[PDB]
């Protein structure tokens, strides 16, 4: 391109990354976004972001998602509660490919963060396109051995500009790797890809962490 | 310079693209806001909002002030005068006498191959001083609304760079110093696409509306 | 590093200079700020809003806690005495015993030769933990102002990285690692340029005002 090679870069990662990532409506009878964790049809997102959907219930909470397979095909399908974990803010649904290919994120590391690399968030806004804002890694929070809720052990802090748009959705290195979850339920914060990559697994198998 | 290659780019841009904003003062005998020069003639372009007041109420106060710079540097002001209106768009026209001034144009540039990631330039002028300069990247590109009446944009370009009142009806530029869209504020920041601009302006000039 | 140059220059940049910035806690016996060593004798200076009650209220508990790193990289705290105010420009200077610490001083470089467009880098410590980050650009260079006054900078520096709280009173760099400016907040962000700071803080220090 003559686009500039920053430019570039910017621009190939997310046409690279943005076929990963989901949109996600809490309709009653709320909105978010997330990503492909992997074929079977897992998807990540914030607990926040499912919160009436998985304790409210009452019957008529229901949960519809909105994506791309590897063709290029925007498509929809019902959502599931596979497992739940407030904790760190994580929640995994399920929905039934039924043939389609979906395009998984990716996954980076986040102990390996140094503050000042570029960082890259992505979310599903409106339900139509998906969105990029860039900033950088402002700091590595410290250790919390027992988040509880409102905080997040070894947070990563960026000045990509994070709101409900796209909480739940990926937070990129420049590889394209995801290193992070964007939260919004609390200067911007996600949830490190490290804490994810031990969890997620157990939200799979046992339904809890 | 010292300067890394990409603040020369930076530098450099917003030295050669500022001289082409403007300050815009609505005055009742309140509201401020930006816009840039569109052609020597006098044409001036900004938001349909930055000028509301001025349009719709009238009622006889109402006045216009635009200050700007010439070819040689020179700051200078003058009454601006309504040519057209497309609150549609959010869009406006304004015109002044330059009277032998030589004014600094805008390039324009397209707004149907922006890519998300590219970078953008939001120039403003806040306090009727100096301009002001925010740097983002294009994050979206809008879907198309047939009518978009009042609080909707129609491919709109939504950026990152930092837009607020102090730059409204000012341009949005790429990195080549093409002007790609306007800062709106009226309603995560957006910009009116320079393609919309060049169909609309030639008619509010000509005819008075879109 | 397997990280882009522009990465790597940030990455360093952080490292060399966030040795230099403190944390600084006003305890009633609140509010929180940070601010940046600025000699090995232990001179701190940070902004007036910062350190506005122990200064002004004083009544007898206010008391001032200042959190920084040696050069070996030694966490550490202390007490901090105020040497010198200048609400005038939201600038004050604090001292703390060293005994026998070295500590990391900023660089200073210059405000009077800044064009709108280069990069900036705002660092702060914000809950008195790890230091934070932002980048942006310089957006717009102030006009003088004789008499500030409180609420008003002299050739004010503007720009687009992420000013709060959590980073008032500490340094603004430019890309080499200098520091051209104090993060204010008490007042779109604003820095106050340093030669401001270093025209007047050598008299905080001596004589305690400007
Ligand atoms: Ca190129
Ligand atoms: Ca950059
Ligand atoms: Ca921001
Ligand atoms: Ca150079
Ligand atoms: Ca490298």
């Amino acid at each position: 391109e003559e686009l500039e090679e920053e430019e570039e870069r910017n621009v190939n990662l997310f046409q690279k990354t943005s076929p990963s990532v989901v949109y996600i409506e809490a309709i009653e009878l709320g909105t978010g976004s997330g990503f492909v964790w992997d074929k079977l049809g897992h998807i990540v997102t914030n607990y926040h972001v499912i919160a009436k959907l998985a304790t409210d219930q009452f019957g008529l909470q229901r949960c519809k998602v909105s994506l791309v397979d590897a063709k290029g095909t925007r498509f929809s399908k019902e959502g599931k509660i596979v497992g739940l974990d407030p904790d760190n803010d994580l929640a995994v649904l399920k929905i039934e490919t039924e043939g389609r290919e979906l395009n998984p994120v990716v996954l980076g590391t986040s102990n390996d963060l140094r503050v000042g690399q570029s960082c890259f968030a992505i979310g599903n806004p409106y339900g139509y396109e998906n969105t990029l804002t860039i900033g950088v890694v402002s700091g590595l929070g410290r250790e919390i051995p027992s988040p509880n809720g409102k905080s997040i052990s070894e947070a990563i802090q960026t000045d990509a500009d994070i709101n409900s748009g796209n909480a739940g959705g990926p937070l990129l290195d420049s590889y394209g790797h995801t290193i992070g979850v964007n939260t919004a339920t609390f200067v911007n914060f996600a949830i490190p890809i490290d804490t994810v990559v031990r969890t997620v697994p157990y939200l799979i198998v046992y339904g809890t962490a």
